[PDB]
């Protein structure tokens, strides 16, 4: 809720926010895999099973096709938005990796004139840290993230907008002109606000003060467009694609094509085309008989019986048979379907 | 290819290389959509079509299931590798943004001293901390064949340098190692960066009035980021995953080469339905069956076979009673799945 304030924290939050979306997308990919498998199992079993079993599979087919189609279309819609966010967030992370290197400044040059004269060689530069970047890893401890929280989450912070010329001058005492015992120290630091401490420093230069600032906008809009890319997913309603499963009776039960095919296939009224063509109690009683009461046995029995349907199996000494669940691959299911239809032709 | 030498060039080349892989991945995704559609049409038409067409469809069906399965498995193997490359490349690109801001150094403090008192107005230059803001200037062979020989991306900046100038005496003509710092002295300290360590103090100590890098410090901004991205691109190639799902069910050459195809031609088109081996028929008879069903060498596969498949009539839901239409007019998986149920019910009835 409060803006991030360190490079390690901003990167950590931006990546954690991205994970909200990519993990949900990965769930959809897995769900599309399971729905594809389920739909293939239904078609194969619907061809191979005995009529009492076939009649229980048929009401699943149109509704399952509806779930699978929508699931694929939702993933296809989300795919470019998630890809766009990934690219933009990871580029911003790259800049944060550098802002962490600069978070302690860039060192200093300190001249100590020695005491004898004001001649100068490298040996009078006692400090020469200038150009040293910060190399330590992020602190191991540091920092509500959730899709519900995304709408008011603030932009990632820019952290550094200015570089500062730090200066110290101490004679003898304040710079009393520079003489043989004078320490002159000049450094470069960064912050998110401009600094000019010239007023206090000119009356007491023996204190390190930022005496000039220059523009150093490293992030530019990178964090803004990454932030906006996350909103683009939410605006399109693409944050949780393909969340419905064919193996969830709640998804199937709600489809009008399911109820209608219960009437056609399980209440012996095959010419029905409206939901009203049978009394609701007879639809419900048929549902109860086929799938357990209110579909309570859909997974414990219906999908188990579907998986135990025996289908043709290729073999060099002659075609054999086994169950859908034992030959659990699309190539074997497609081969069975071809073989089942050939037997009907033959 | 010589290594990249600028931040704008390194970022550009890395993204261009990445695009070689993501574009091929996108092609596989598109092919998988087309393959899923092709397979669903085949299953649907195989149930609905007249027996003459069913026999033409059945060998396409078993091969199509195999092609589609391989296609999905290739995409599943490629997906985490491509995602990793994208993440690592884009993190490196972000660092190169900053390396571009730093490519012209970070300015300087110049102190122009009548006396040797000092306030800000004696600092003529105060550019220290000024980063470079301009866009990239408006680099090389890029291609998968060229990827094995591509060098690692350049780090560009490995060290920061303290540059120093000291010019004492009127006209600022003299070195400060012999003409001590006095009222006319110009003292300039700056910060630049490069890809090599530097220590030019030996020459500077005898002539301080020339700008020289008299000290260097470590400034490794990229770390391993760019090399780790490079290695992620190689990880795709090592896995043989650069062109996943390149085969199309609508490409007869892919169908013909699928191991399931020949046997089903024998079973469905040569009146040997119990065949289980390719030796169950002469190869010449298989070829004649292929020529009759799909045109000579499959030359009519798209112009005739798939048009005939698409014109198969299937059931269509309607409130005043079930109607019929063609696969191509009812061109959606949900209408095909509904048709399959209605077809199987009709057989039951
Ligand atoms: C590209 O270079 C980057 C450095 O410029 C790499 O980032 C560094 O990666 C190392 C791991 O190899 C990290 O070291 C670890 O840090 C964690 C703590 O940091 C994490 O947790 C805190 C607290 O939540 C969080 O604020 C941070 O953002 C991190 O999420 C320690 O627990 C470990 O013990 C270990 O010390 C560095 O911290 C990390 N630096 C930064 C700035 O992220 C980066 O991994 C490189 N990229 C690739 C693709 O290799
Ligand atoms: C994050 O901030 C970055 C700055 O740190 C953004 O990058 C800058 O984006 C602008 C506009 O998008 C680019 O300006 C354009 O530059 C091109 C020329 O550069 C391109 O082509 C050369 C080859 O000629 C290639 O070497 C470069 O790498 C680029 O591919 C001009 O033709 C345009 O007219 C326009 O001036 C900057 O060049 C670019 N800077 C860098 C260092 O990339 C970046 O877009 C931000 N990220 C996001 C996601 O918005
Ligand atoms: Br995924
Ligand atoms: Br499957
Ligand atoms: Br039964
Ligand atoms: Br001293
Ligand atoms: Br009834
Ligand atoms: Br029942
Ligand atoms: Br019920
Ligand atoms: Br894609
Ligand atoms: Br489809
Ligand atoms: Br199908
Ligand atoms: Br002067
Ligand atoms: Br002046
Ligand atoms: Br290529
Ligand atoms: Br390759
Ligand atoms: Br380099
Ligand atoms: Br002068
Ligand atoms: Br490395
Ligand atoms: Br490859
Ligand atoms: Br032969
Ligand atoms: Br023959
Ligand atoms: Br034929
Ligand atoms: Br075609
Ligand atoms: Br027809």
């Amino acid at each position: 809720n409060a803006p991030c304030t360190t490079a390690c924290g901003c990167k950590s939050r931006l990546l954690k926010r991205l994970d909200l979306y990519t993990s949900k997308y990965a769930d959809g990919i897995n769900n599309e895999r399971e729905n594809s498998e389920a739909y293939s199992k239904l078609v194969t079993a619907a061809l191979a099973a005995v009529p009492t079993m076939q009649r229980k599979i048929l009401p699943l087919l149109g509704a399952a096709a509806d779930i699978l189609d929508i699931c694929r279309r939702e993933l296809a819609t989300a795919r470019p938005l998630v890809q766009a966010a990934i690219s933009k967030i990871e580029e911003a992370a790259g800049v944060y990796n550098t802002l962490h290197k600069l978070e302690r400044g860039l060192g200093e040059a300190k001249i100590e004139f020695g005491g004898t004269d004001l001649r100068l060689t490298k040996t009078k530069f006692r400090a020469t840290s200038l150009g040293t970047i910060h190399t330590a890893d992020c602190p191991n401890a540091d920092e509500k993230i959730g899709l519900e929280h995304e709408e008011n989450e603030p932009e990632p912070a820019k952290l550094i907008t200015h570089g500062h010329l730090d200066a110290t001058c101490a004679s003898g005492s304040s710079c009393t002109a520079v003489e043989a015992n004078t320490h002159l120290t000049l450094g470069l630091t960064f912050s998110g606000s401009s600094k000019d401490e010239s007023a206090t420093w000119n009356a007491a230069t023996n204190n390190k003060r930022a005496i000039h600032s220059n523009d150093a906008d490293f992030l530019g809009s990178n964090a803004t467009v990454a932030h906006e890319a996350l909103k683009a997913i939410r605006s399109a309603g693409a944050s949780t694609p393909c969340s419905s499963l064919i193996t969830d009776f709640n998804a199937v039960r709600a489809n009008p094509k399911f109820k209608l095919m219960v009437i056609k296939a399980l209440l012996n009224k095959p010419t029905a085309e409206k939901e009203s063509d049978a009394p609701a109690d007879e639809v419900n009683n048929a549902i109860n008989s086929a799938y357990g009461r209110e579909g309570s046995e859909y997974n414990t029995k219906t999908w188990k019986d579907i998986g135990s349907t025996r289908i043709p199996k290729a073999d060099p000494p002659g075609e054999k048979t086994d169950t859908i669940d034992k030959l659990s691959s699309l190539p074997q299911w497609g081969d069975a379907i071809a073989r089942l239809l050939l037997q009907e032709i033959t």
